[PDB]
């Protein structure tokens, strides 16, 4: 219910006390997280009675935005170098630690981590976006890595990595944290596990064709229709999500979130 | 001892329509050199379990396990059985029941011998588990080289991650010498590493199909390069894990044996001789 420009005050608000923090990261962070939001909401009223997370509370939505303008900041902190390889350390430490940053310019992170897990539905989602932000973290710096002071290394540690890299583990655990979505054990199914690795991977695939995926193919395969092989990976991977999410139904709103992100695209938010 | 080996597990393959020498051959081969390369590991977890490294009645069991998934493959490929005889055989090893289907006793043996002799029968119920996933990658591998429009490599490697049976290898040594693979499959860095070990193993088996599948959907690709840079790949993922991640003993240096292990040393190298 919060209004678009007040929840992008408010994720700025807060951003301010991150060294390297643009208005840019604030709006992209309400735009993608409006889109989520929009698409589940039919859902989040229906649960709404049983967790007592409302889907209009104003902190649970800001707190939210605020997660996702942290990692768009993160995303360019370590390809654009807003802040130096020690700041970038220090705060990736914290960030997947879940303590205070040690290097000053980054009361942010301390804030936003804490109310994440005073706010938390079911404390094991806190942990698990612990773990989340540290596999996001080491994906940022090894792609990072491979574009430029490197020796390119195979498509499938390419996919890997960029399964990690696109963060959708990350905001689907944001989510579970605060509107009570029991993420933590869902997980324990087979078809949850390896549905997060289809988004994801999808989302990977799409955003680079829009380290990336083309650049890494073509420069190591130049004969090969690199192009050509993507698209078909990623009808490849879409026909595989269709067919587990048919096989399986997950508990609400789990069906709307994975069908929302398959369908967003970097172009409605970025 | 090999021979005596060899001739249990082909004296069983009798009893079992298709089944062929080198069925048996690849399969001690296969697997002596397994069970050799964690025998001083497997000898640690040996007086807590009770289950003999040397035991006879274990490695038979084995072998005969790996020779029913060569045995199965080649049905499959080569059309050694009918249509209807390799889903009555399915059905029974996924059940773990008799094939109703008459020259395929060696079915019922060889699951009464499993359940018989499973040291944590959740692993007997998980080998049938696999047994069903593993029919049912076999099925659609060889339903997609004969259809309409073909796979992509992810659906291929996805599929093929099955149907190498590395899941149903561990799942069997865990039920003869109870390495509680039960519990450890639970470990989320387990589960990745039997994926990363099984596309290991698909790409192997098949660069010695995906090339075929790559270079008919893409002529223009160095695909042989390609799918070598992804084994190479694959192979460095695997290290990097299990260079964080400790796992009980036996499995580390299982999971390691798997890895190396090339077909050259089993499965596709191995035939009845003829004069031409």
């Amino acid at each position: 219910m919060i209004q678009t420009e007040r929840a992008v005050q408010q994720v700025l608000e807060w951003g301010r006390s991150l060294t390297g923090f643009a208005d840019e990261h604030a709006v992209e962070a309400v735009r993608g997280g409006q889109y989520i939001l929009q698409r589940i909401h039919p859902s989040l009223r229906g649960t709404s009675a049983r967790t007592g997370r409302d889907p209009q509370d104003e902190t649970l939505i800001v707190t939210f935005y605020r997660e996702l303008a942290l990692l768009f900041w993160l995303d360019d902190c370590n390809d654009l170098g807003l802040i130096s390889p020690e700041q970038l350390a220090a705060v990736e430490q914290a960030l997947g630690q879940g303590v205070p940053c040690a290097l000053p310019g980054f009361e942010g992170c301390a804030v936003l981590r804490a109310s994440l897990a005073t706010l938390a539905y079911d404390r094991r989602d806190y942990a698990q976006l612990l773990d989340d932000t540290r596999c996001y973290s080491a994906a940022l710096r090894a792609g990072h890595a491979q574009a430029v002071a490197a020796e390119r290394w195979s498509y499938a540690e390419y996919l890997h990595n960029g399964i990690d890299s696109i963060a959708y583990a990350n905001v689907f655990c944001c989510l579970s944290l605060l509107w009570g979505l029991d993420m933590a054990t869902l997980r324990a199914r087979p078809a949850f596990r390896q549905v997060l690795r289809l988004i994801s991977a999808i989302g990977r695939l799409q955003n680079d064709l829009h380290d990336n995926a083309v650049i890494l193919l073509l420069q190591r395969y130049p004969a090969m229709p690199v192009v050509e092989f993507l698209n078909d990976e990623l009808a490849g991977h879409t026909r595989m999500l269709h067919r587990v999410m048919a096989e399986e139904r997950f508990p609400a709103p789990w069906g709307p979130l994975i069908e929302a992100m398959a369908a967003i695209r970097v172009q409605y938010y970025r």
